[PDB]
């Protein structure tokens, strides 16, 4: 069995091929504790050890260490989050092989060449063994490395004659960052990396308007609002019972245009593209603003409705 | 300006594009009740008038009248959900083009030919005055009428051979529509329209299944829990605080089953189609039935992440 894995900081993003030819795409988030859950009746616990620590499935885990989210790719954490997305996935347990990511500036040296010191690194982290209480837990054999970003947008490149170019747009939880690339991939123009600012800057913004625990308990409903922020409708429904939506509404905005400021910025530093693509869970925070300030026709911007996947997908149409 | 309008009796959805080039999708809901609606304070209510009848918008419409939608497409409640969806979109007040649908079976006859009393009934509809109190209303001036499913498959079927034909199922709030075309639009080879069941169902059953008010109300709380059904970290945060996780996950795969088995009795009826497509609002609650019982390679099946605009996205791009 063969596992595309976009293994974010933020969530864990899958996507296989059964046998029945159905794709399934599967989505487990970054939140463990380094202490195993104590469970006294039925609700169903996960407790791993890996290099001898302790860990476990936490759905309340602080928001908290809003830092180096770089380093996290080599961790053990890391190694227990693919373990547990893919633990809770549906696939059977079995050895898989997989393909994982590493973001645009840990997989590009500055040269915009393969850092193969790093490459190694995560392909080694996969090594680490692992243990769950209670059960069997998947086994991890080949590892493949992609880069972030240009996978997704593959299928375009494709399409593009080799002096068109596709500026690729990726928001994601807690960076942003940008690549220029060539078409049919005939080498990478530029990459911009931001580990300054992601989709948690609105999520957090939410929390503080409603004053919400500031734990993974409130991501759902912090999401929610932020998805359905343009109808009233359901904000109505939703918002803690009280009409803070003018405060939430305002707070929202506020985040929101701090990114488009930030993805406007940055856009400046780059020229000569010809399409436009924008993936990762914020890209429809940021896809108008965008599309607003590039001189580039519809027919060359391309959004899916789909974007926290884009990049695994596009990994998966490549390998699988 | 020129408005695209799927006015479905559930949903109508909007698609308009306007100076800078963005192009705006708008969804505003069918729950009116026949007479105005008090506000002491200030929130903004929509009291409207029309034909001689005072209409509003009701944010808990009883989920009440599962009859016959289909003369919902020639009365006067169709025209305020239309003129409400306009002024609830953000457009200015102004005079409008408009293009709006008629259901596959509406459209056409028996013989699969348009049915033109039903198109200027369609289209006489919306000459009805109608008036908003305590501001002004959008005026409707020339409306042109598409059939429903087609406009979806039209991108595909430009691409498809003569010989080919595009299946397109079509799964919306209380029906299930299906119909094979011809590459090209080179002819409609057969059109089964089925009124006994719809995403309703579904949200019918989860409704039943945690007690909630029978009210538009509680649609919101049923279309996250059904959206997010395979996502057991968001339930346990959204369900009531209980834990009926297991029966309202319950209820929901039974509602599911009863689709997928209309879906597969109905498929049975169609034959020689060479690509197939699925939309609608409920299209991700059927789409993985359909692919496993089809003989339909990956590159053939078609389904967005967006199916709810499907058809009024593929509407805008032939008349835009
Ligand atoms: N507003 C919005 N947020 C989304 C959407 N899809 C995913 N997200 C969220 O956006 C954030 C970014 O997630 P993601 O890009 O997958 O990044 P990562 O783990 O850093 O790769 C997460 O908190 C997601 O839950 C969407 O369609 N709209
Ligand atoms: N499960 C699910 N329901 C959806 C989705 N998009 C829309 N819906 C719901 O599906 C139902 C059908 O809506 P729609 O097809 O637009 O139909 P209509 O007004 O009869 O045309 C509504 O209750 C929508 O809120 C989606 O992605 N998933
Ligand atoms: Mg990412
Ligand atoms: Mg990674
Ligand atoms: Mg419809
Ligand atoms: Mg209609």
């Amino acid at each position: 069995m063969l596992v595309f894995i976009d293994d974010g900081s933020t969530n864990i993003k899958l996507q296989w091929q059964e046998s029945d030819g159905t794709i399934k795409q599967h989505i487990s988030p970054n939140s463990f504790k380094r202490e195993w859950a104590v469970s006294f009746g039925d609700k169903k616990v996960f407790n791993y050890t890996l290099n001898g620590e302790q860990y476990s499935f936490d759905p309340i885990s602080p928001d908290a260490v809003v830092t180096t989210n770089i380093a996290w790719q080599y961790s053990d954490v890391n190694v227990v989050a693919v373990h547990h997305a893919l633990l809770t996935s549906g696939l059977p347990v079995s050895e898989v092989d997989i393909v994982c990511t590493l973001p645009l500036t840990e997989y590009y040296d500055r040269n915009n060449q393969p850092n193969t010191e790093n490459i190694e690194r995560k392909k080694a982290n996969f090594r680490k063994k692992i243990t769950l209480n209670g059960g069997d837990t998947f086994t991890i054999k080949d590892v493949k490395v992609m880069p972030e970003s240009i996978p997704a947008g593959y299928e375009v490149l494709q399409e593009l004659d080799e002096l068109d170019s596709l500026l690729i747009i990726d928001l994601g939880g807690t960076t942003l960052d940008i690549s220029q690339v060539m078409g049919k991939l005939s080498g990478i123009s530029k990459i911009y990396g931001d580990s300054s600012l992601g989709v948690s800057l609105v999520t957090s913004a939410v929390k503080d308007a409603l004053s919400l625990a500031r734990t993974k308990g409130s991501s759902y409903l912090a999401d929610d609002i932020i998805i359905h922020r343009k109808d009233n409708n359901y904000l109505k429904q939703r918002i803690n019972d009280e009409n803070k939506i003018s405060i939430v509404t305002e707070a929202m905005n506020e985040a929101l245009r701090k990114l488009e400021q930030r993805v406007l910025n940055t856009l400046n530093e780059f020229s000569g593209y010809t399409h436009v693509m924008v993936i990762g869970g914020g890209a429809e925070l940021i896809c108008d603003a965008v599309k607003k300030h590039t001189q580039i026709r519809d027919e060359r911007f391309f959004k899916t409705n789909n974007s926290q996947y884009d990049l695994v997908n596009g990994m998966y149409l490549i390998g699988n």
